Order: C-alpha cells, then sequence, then structure tokens
C-alpha cells in the first residue's frame, strides 16, 4: 500500500524508552512558554498579496490537548506543543516578542518615541502581521530602527512589510545590522543553490500534510512561512568586536560573534533592563553545524567560544534571556546555566569528535560513538532538533578530515546505480533480497533495512515491491526520529518511493544584493560545457551606476570573470547599469529594449555576450533523489 | 599468499589503454626537466645528526632505463623519472635550484653580496646538503634573506640548516614570509594530527619498499626527506595584496594568493630576469582541493581567480616560469599558456562540479560523471598525479553540499562493523560471498571487489582467505592509479591486509609556534570525558614572557579556554612562562622543578592544573583503518 502505516511494536517501544530517558517531569518551560502572554489571537491566518497564504496555524490543532501520539518522537512531540504557544508576550519592561507568526521571532523594543524592531520575519506579510498585532495590543507607534541580528532570510526577509526605501532614504528609519551582512546574506545560497533547494523539501517536508504522520514542527519554529523575500540594505553597520550605541534613548550593546551560526550575527545586551538576546548562537535546541539540505560545516569551536565571551560579558548581570527562535529563561541563575551548557554542548561536540577521530573512529562511525554526557544530555534546550549529536559530530569529522575514511576500499566508490546490480545478484535476486529483508523488518531493524533495501531500489527503480517496503522502513525512522529534519526527510522520502516526484511542480531584492563576481560566478556554473567546447571570447563589462568594471575571458570551457581589470584585447565592450544587468537575467527586460533605452552600449564585436549567454544551461528542480534518474 | 602478484591481465590492458589516451609523443617535459643542469651528484645520500638517513635515491635507479612497468601506470611513470632529475640547476641569470634533494625544491638567487634563498625544503640535512651543493658548484656566499613562499613543512622545515638564531638576531638574516604564515604553520596539523598522520602513512606509503610494486614517486616530488622539524618565525611579513621590495639589489614583487593551495602563500615576480615563481599554486600536476591524509576543502574559486591575477599582472611580461615543485617553462607563450590552463583546470573542476550537483549528481556520484575537456585533459601539468579530477570533484562537492548525499536512506548509517555481518549473511555466508567475488575478480571487476570483499573483512577480520582477496584486488588498484597518493594508499592497504599493522611501532620549533589558544583547544581534545565527569575547576593562567592571561573552565567534561580573561573566582591562580609551559609538555621539564626553579608560582588550590592535567589521555598511533579495532 502507498499510505502511512501505523507506528509498529517496536516503533512504540523506542517511543516508550525516549520517556524513560528524558526529563519529561522537568516541564518549566510550559510555563517559561506563556510567561508574558498578551494576546494570542485566535485562529491565525497570514495572506501574501497575490492571494496565496503565508502561514497558518490550525493544520496543528491535533497537538492542542497533548495525548502521546506514537507516530511522533514524543520530545519531539513536546517541542512541536511548545512552539504552538505563539502570539504577542513582553519579555522584560518596554520588551516584547510576536512569536509563532513565522520560523522566528519579531522583537519590539519601545523607544522614546518609536520601536526598536529586532529582525523581520521571513516575508512583509507575516511582519506586517506582527506588527499590526503590536499596533492593536500596545497602541501604533512608528519604527525609527530595523535591526538584522544576522544574515539569513527568517530574519531580514520580512523587512518591506514594516518599512520602504523612501522611509530609509528620507533618514526616518535607520537599518542597522553586523558587518559582513550583505555578503553573508547572499553567497552561501547561490553556487550551489537548486541543490540546496530541492534537498530542503525534505528537510523542510514541504510535500507532507501536517499531521501526526506528516509534518509536525521545524525544531526552532512550526516552519518557514511562504512569500516574497524582501531585503533592504543596512544604513549602519556594528564593526570590529561590536558596539555600544544609543538608540530613541535605549542603550544598546552589541556583540559581534562572527562565523558561528551565520558568518554575520551579533548578540544584543540591553543594560536598562538587564535584558540578553542571544541571536540565533542559542535557541531552545542544539542546532545545526552542517544542515542537511546542505552548506559549509560550521565551526563549533568558535561558537563555544563566542557564547563563553557572552556569558563572561553580560552573563554575571543578565535578568532575563532571550533568542530571535524560541522562549526566554528568567533568573541570573537559570540564564549562566543555559550558556554554560550550550558553550560546552557545541564544545564537547567539537572535542570529544576529534578525540574519537585521534584514536581511528571515521566518519562512518563516530556518530554511532559518541554520546553527550548527563549534564548535556538531559537538558530540552540540548536535545537534538534542529541540529542532531549524530549528523553534528559527523560534521565536526568532515571539516577536520573530509567524506573520505582513509579505508582504500571506499576510495573509488561505484556510484550506487551501478553496484546496485550486484549487491542485488549477490544477496540471491530481488525476490530474496526482500524475503531477508522483510524478516529483517519483523525484527525491526529499520536503520539496516533502508541501507540493503536501498540498493534494490537503485538496481530496479521501478520495482514497486522494493520501494514500497524502503518506505514503509524509513517511515518508521521518521516516526522515531526526535530531529524535526530527520522526520520530516524519513517521511518525504517515503512519501516519494510510494508516489513518484512531482511530475507538474528569484527575488529582485536577493539579486540586487548579489556581488557582481558572484553573479558572474554563478553564470560560469550554468556554463553547459558541450556548448562552450573549443570557443575562447573575452569582454569588458562596464557597470556605471555601480562604478565597477569586469573583465569576462571565456577558454577551455571555463567562464572566467575578474573586478576592476579591462583588456585592450577583448573582442567586446559592453556597457550596461547592474540595475539593468539584473532585470536582463530576472527576463523584465529584453537587451534589444535596454539598447533602444539607451541603457546597453556596446562596441567591438556585438555578438559576443548574445554568444556567451546562449552557453548558459538551466537546472530542473525536481531532480530524482531516493531513485536514480528517470 | 602474503607477497605482491603480477599485473592481471586486465590492469595489463588498462596501462595499454593509459598509453592510447595520453599524449606520451609529447616529450618536451624530458628537456625542460634537464635544463640547465649545472651538477647532479652521483649517489645522493644525506644523513640526519642523529645517524638516521633523510634522504636518498637509489632506490628508484629501476626507473633509469625507462622501460615500461606493467605493475606502474605509464602515466605516473613518466612523472616518476621526470622527479629524478636532480641537482643543481640554472633557471635564468642569477637564480638556480636544487631538485630532488626532498619533496620541494629550494632556491637561491643571487644577490650583490649574498643569496637570497626561496624556501628550506622540510628538514636541516636536506637544506645544508642542498646550499652545500650550491657552494661547490658557484662558490660559497653568505645568505642574507630566507623567504618563506608558504606555510608548509615542506617549505619552512629546514630553515635551521641554512641559518641560526644569532644570525637573525643580529640582523645578519632576515626571513621575510605572507601575513598569516605562523598561523598557518600550525593551525590545521594540530586538533585531529594523529588522524591526519596516521592516515598520511598510506597517502605517503610509508611502510611500502621503494620498487615497481611499491612507492614510486609522490607526484609533487619523489618523497619527503626524515629528519628533525625546524621553524624560526619570520622578521617581515608580506601584507595586503603584496609588496615590491628590493633585497641585495635584487628587485621583488611578492603577490599575495591567501587561501589557495595554504592560507598564507605568495608568488614571487623578478623583473630584472622576467621570472615567475608559482609558489605551489601552480606545479606539474593538478593538485589537492582535498588531501586524502585529511584536511578541509581548499577554495578551487579563489585558486584559480588568484592564477588568473597572476597572468594578467606578470604573464604578458614572463619569460620563464618556475615553482617550488617540479621544473620550470621557458617562453613567453608557453607560459601564458599553462597559466590559463591552470586557471581553468580549477575553474571548470569548480563550475562544472557544481553544475552536476545542480543537476542533482551526489557526492558518491560525481566522479563517475565529470571529465575534463580534451584542451585541459591533454596537457602532462594537469594530470592528476597529486590531487585527481576524481576526488576533487567530491571535495567541491562535499564543500558546498557536505558528506550527506540527501537519501534518507544514508542518514543514520550502520557502522561498517555493525551491519557487515548482514551483508555477508544476505550473500549466503563467507564463503559464498568468496565464491561470487572470486569470479568478479575474473572479470576484473576490481573496483566492485573492494566495496564487496571489505564487508566480510569487516564481519570477520581474522578471516585470511577474504584479506588476501581483498589485498590482490587493492593491489591491482594500486597499479592501474595515475596517482601516486592513490597508488600508494592501495598498496599500504594491501601491505596491512596481508601482513596486519605494525605491533612494534613532536618538533619544539613548531610547539614554540603555536599559538597558546590553540595549545589549550589541543589539550581539550586530548580530555577524557570519563575522567573529566562530573568535575568543575577553574585556573588562571598567566604568561609573562608573551605577555598573555588565560582562563580555563573545566565544566560539563569540557575544556574551556579563553585569551585575556581572570576571573576573581578561579580555584587557583598558575604564573608560568609559555617557553617553560612548553617544556613542560614537550617532558624536558617536571612540574615541581620549575618551581625550585622560580619559574611556576601558583596561589590558590595548588592541585588544581595537577587534576587538570591527570585528566589528558594520549593517542595510539597506528589505529586500525582497513579492518574494525582489534
Ligand atoms: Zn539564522
Ligand atoms: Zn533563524
Ligand atoms: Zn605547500
Ligand atoms: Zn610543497
Amino acid at each position: 500500500t502507498t499510505a502511512p502505516k501505523p507506528p509498529s511494536a517496536f516503533t512504540v517501544e523506542a517511543q516508550r524508552r525516549v520517556e524513560a530517558e528524558l526529563p519529561f517531569a522537568d516541564r518549566a518551560d510550559f510555563e517559561r512558554a506563556d510567561r508574558g502572554l498578551i494576546r494570542r489571537p485566535e485562529r491565525l491566518l497570514i495572506r501574501n498579496p497575490d492571494g496565496s497564504v503565508a502561514w497558518q496555524l490550525g493544520g496543528y490543532d491535533f497537538l492542542l490537548d497533548g495525548k502521546p501520539r506514537d507516530s511522533i518522537n514524543p520530545s519531539l512531540q513536546r517541542q512541536a506543543l511548545l512552539n504552538l504557544k505563539y502570539g504577542l508576550f513582553e519579555v522584560a519592561e518596554g520588551i516584547y516578542q510576536v512569536r509563532g507568526f513565522d520560523l522566528a521571532n519579531i522583537t519590539f523594543i519601545r523607544g522614546d518615541s518609536g520601536w526598536i524592531v529586532v529582525d523581520t520575519l521571513t516575508t512583509p506579510a507575516t511582519a506586517r502581521a506582527a506588527y499590526e498585532l503590536v499596533s492593536r495590543e500596545l497602541g501604533e507607534r512608528p519604527i525609527r530602527t530595523v535591526i538584522y541580528s544576522h544574515a539569513h532570510a527568517d530574519h531580514f526577509g520580512g523587512v518591506r512589510g514594516l518599512v520602504e526605501p523612501q522611509q530609509v532614504a528620507s533618514g526616518a528609519v535607520q537599518i542597522i545590522a553586523p558587518a559582513g551582512f550583505m555578503e553573508a546574506a547572499i553567497k552561501e545560497n547561490v553556487l550551489a543553490g537548486n541543490a540546496m533547494m530541492r534537498r530542503a523539501t525534505y528537510q523542510y517536508g514541504t510535500q507532507l500534510p501536517k499531521g501526526p504522520q506528516g509534518q509536525v514542527d521545524m525544531a526552532i519554529g512550526k516552519g518557514l512561512a511562504r512569500g516574497p523575500l524582501s531585503l533592504l540594505a543596512p544604513t549602519r553597520l556594528i564593526e570590529g568586536e561590536g558596539e555600544d550605541l544609543v538608540l530613541d534613548g535605549v542603550p544598546f550593546t552589541f556583540q559581534n560573534t562572527p562565523g558561528t551560526e551565520s558568518p554575520a550575527e551579533m548578540n544584543i545586551w540591553l543594560p536598562r533592563q538587564k535584558a540578553l538576546l542571544m541571536a540565533e548562537n542559542v535557541v531552545g535546541t542544539l542546532h545545526n553545524l552542517y544542515t542537511l539540505r546542505g552548506a559549509e560545516v560550521r565551526d563549533a569551536l568558535g561558537w563555544s567560544k563566542y557564547i563563553n565571551q557572552a556569558l563572561h560579558r553580560f552573563g554575571r548581570q543578565a535578568e532575563v534571556m532571550f533568542a530571535v527562535h524560541n522562549w526566554p529563561r528568567w533568573g541570573n541563575a537559570e540564564i549562566v546555566e543555559v550558556l554554560e551548557k550550550q558553550r560546552d554542548l557545541y564544545g564537547y561536540l567539537h572535542d570529544q569528535t576529534l578525540h574519537l577521530a585521534n584514536q581511528g573512529v571515521t566518519i562512518g562511525q563516530v556518530h554511532n560513538r559518541l554520546r553527550l554526557p548527563p549534564s548535556l544530555d538531559q537538558e530540552w534546550y540540548d536535545r537534538g532538533y534542529h541540529g542532531s549529536v549524530s549528523h553534528n559530530a559527523r560534521a565536526v569529522l568532515n571539516r577536520y578530515l573530509g567524506y573520505y575514511d582513509g579505508n582504500p576500499a571506499t576510495l573509488d566508490p561505484l556510484s550506487p546505480e551501478d553496484s546496485a546490480g550486484r549487491y542485488v545478484e549477490y544477496m540471491g535476486g530481488a525476490e530474496r533480497l526482500l524475503e531477508q529483508a522483510r524478516a529483517s523488518y519483523a525484527r525491526g531493524e529499520y536503520r539496516w533495512v533502508v541501507e540493503v533495501v536501498n540498493r534494490l531500489v537503485f538496481a530496479e527503480p521501478d520495482n514497486r515491491a522494493a520501494r514500497e517496503l524502503q518506505a514503509d522502513a524509513l517511515e518508521q525512522l521518521g516516526y522515531q526520529a526526535e530531529n524535526a529534519g530527520w522526520r520530516n526527510s524519513y517521511l518525504s522520502a517515503a512519501y516519494e518511493l510510494r508516489h513518484g516526484v512531482p511530475r507538474d511542480q528569484g527575488s529582485a531584492d536577493a539579486l540586487a544584493a548579489m556581488d557582481t563576481g558572484l553573479l558572474f560566478d554563478y553564470l560560469g556554473v550554468r556554463l553547459d560545457a558541450g556548448a562552450a567546447e573549443g570557443k575562447a571570447l573575452s569582454i569588458n563589462l562596464r557597470l556605471p551606476d555601480i562604478g565597477e568594471n569586469y573583465l569576462l575571458e571565456l577558454k577551455n570551457s571555463h567562464l572566467n570573470n575578474l573586478r576592476g581589470v579591462q583588456s585592450e584585447d577583448a573582442g567586446q565592450t559592453v556597457s550596461i547599469d547592474r540595475a539593468d544587468l539584473n532585470r536582463l537575467l530576472l527576463k523584465e527586460v529584453s537587451a534589444v529594449r535596454l539598447v533602444f533605452e539607451g541603457k546597453l552600449k556596446s562596441s567591438g564585436n556585438p555578438l559576443l555576450l548574445g554568444q556567451l549567454f546562449g552557453m548558459l544551461g538551466d537546472f530542473d528542480f525536481w531532480f530524482d533523489i531516493v531513485t536514480p534518474a528517470a
């Protein structure tokens, strides 16, 4: 069958073990998450301008009664219910948050004459809804300052729902960010963007229903609001180690924590309230050193040290600690302990992964050997809801030693679709492998079943019996998973094995924010090597609006670009505003039109830029993951 | 049997294919490598002070006749013979190199009154031997300037064979390096050091004999000299983009290429000779983006761009191009082409890996899909002797997307020693798996055999039949490998499967150069978590010779350290020179003695530092790789 199955006896038993192993009697988070509530609006529904729906929570009504569901890990169920504590809250005097309107929180700090707003959610409609809630409960006041705590779309993406460019231009609104915001806001999402976004469908569970056999939570929030991605550039950057400022009479200390959860990030200390806003360094979960959708491995050592610096600078004096995800902590001794343990969590993960690695434990083993000590294991905010000890330990190991385990048996591996037929043959053929795998399934050996049956799937991708057993086993693993990403991934893979992948199926602000060099780097990634083979051309590119020149050199099937160089020998020189180049690439405009408008001038051979663009391919979104290519 | 086998018919056929596919008629490198030879001394043998042998080449006499050996890839054999072109050479007027005295080259540039020396080989004895050769052939002159081209031990390691500290102290010798040398010289070799050095035994083939069924070459040189590792700190750093200097009347342009082959590296342009020294950005082979022994993935995009910057700055004017490995290129048009193609090699590798990845091709497949275009494939300096297209394409993919393929079948994998029994069972048991694997072996399917028989090895590590077949198959892959690291690794793995791993079995200058923060980071990696569990202590550490204070905080089984902080609440305060702390850790001294000498003062609880040190474990070098733990 093609539908979700009940949790097996083995999965049920695994959930009871979770209950035996974790501190469910510690219910203090339920108090914390309701503390200071001003309004929880009754039927949240946020729509976008084009009529699409950005966010709603009605889907999670099944969680409200608190009754345990064996298709959900009970530790994950606990988090899922706590993340449903949404609405407008007071953190401290003149400090509020709107939580559960998006993946992240949005913070409103009362100024003498207006608000200082920290972060802006993922899309303008959710930010605007949050602001409207604030206005209704607390009174309407202008926003004079918007601060980006760090460079991720769930923090800067809704900025246009709060402010417009003319308010920035007139100086009515400042935008404050850590130095390195603009580079960090775009870079890592670009060159490998289609791969990352497709893989993220699994981690976010975008094709799953909301429900007990579907998506239930996203660890740091319910999920990501859907809508246009906005971004307005900072007018003031916090440099070096940080800075002390006064904003509309309120004193702010910014502590830059470069290269932890984001390349550009800062904590915020508010001495008048003794309130510490920990960016996304410290949330209600272990975070990602490595995000499954795919990016570079983060530095656990620097992350751990930056938390210790916060602890040393502010920990002694903090009365409340709050975050850009999840809920606050009140009281100095609690806050000190949370900081200490989070510092030591990332620290232990790092140091002990390398301790094992130095003993010869490989990237293929470390997750099955590394275990937190009780002092770190037994806090709810250290649980692997977003990150996991398992995939993080692997990541630290991969950061230091790479993907290769050291064993030359694995140095030149056959692609799995090329080794699959032989695995299957050696195992007695498809029916015999299925027979053996079903017996393994009936002993609950799901981690093994998904390994071996995946071989049959890759040998015989249209074998329905193998797809359905693989899916069943993956599902049970998803039911079992404490980690929301893991859960979403397993259930998504079962979904695609049962149903197949979608047959039926870019932000202008993001493009504007991309450095020109990176834009040409991406066009080089698009280059179709067959079309480029044996060609050679070069183009001088002049961009007067931004005062930058590039030299583009196509040769040996590689597109090169260099900032601030021109060649007397280039075959063509193209003058074009970056803003117009952007419009061209977003297909808001044609090349011919820009000529006619006096916006795209050319000397030399006028065909070369057209010829280069004609060499660029595109990528299909819905690539195969759990089977080989159709 | 336990001894190397003949190349099989299939391996022989693979070598003939190599000959059919690669441009062996292009023999110009043989001219290049002999050009300007002044002396090749007849029986090179370099000894260390303790009586050990640092370097000799008699082992490779089998290569001298040029006759093809089917146990060696003929493209690798070609490189192996070219790397045997050792001795003292002229590059251009007043510019010489000693090649083949170590893995790297050492360069002597004639000053008005002395030598400027670029790099220093791996150990003092090989440098000193090189210098003595120079003195005999060209006359004895003092060295006034030593330059480190980049931060690797094969470049700075022999410096004490050329100069002593008092010559530095008096200002008779300057030492010039790129900014970031001292950090780069140590950092990446530390935290994961034992794992990297053990794994390197394979890549370097340290247990193999020199000979046709053993080690034959190390791509960028013959091999690494063995001896003490020296390092003296730079007295002058080249900052920013680079610098123009005159040294003993000779004009030098330094072009910093930070973050390519090393974090701190620079090319050198000598306008008087029109001579371009390309550091290790450009060598006689494709280089590592990822070195098998294990380190972080290098940035192919920046590497490619830095070569293009060199090409644009100097390429137009260069008459000779030479390197810190391998041999020079003469003539402007040849030099331009080599730069272009190397730029596009790293560029193509990068862009096309991501092109495929954006199509859904995973880290498990990309090496079997990515192929260089003919213009890059068909040059000898683009061959994968040191790096490979295969392991590099995987590395670029791992840099951008990580180790995880996106398929949740592989998200929570059983350790191989835990899945092995089940693979073996499913395949009919050990004899049946062996029976099938031998038939596969007899069709030449060695890449498959080493995958499947490795499963039997990990299930049954004392199964001699499985070890010996695994070894045989690995060996044939080593015979076949164009890459010297791959070859050494396969042959080393066969060696350990047949013979078992060694039962019978630190630089003071390196330790001195390590940043104190990193030293305490490493001690944290050593922390035995069982011994630390439930303990908490803190220590103020004061280091007067270096004017630095640290705060050490042990808690939650994690050792923390913070530069420039002290705590009034620390349980102990220890004052100690860094130099004395180093001696302590190198066991050149005892803690008690330093007290008695007035060099280690303490207040507060005097036991805490001792207690912390007693929690630190150590690592065994000779860990198991090709089998599970004995
Ligand atoms: Zn973030
Ligand atoms: Zn966030
Ligand atoms: Zn190097
Ligand atoms: Zn080198």
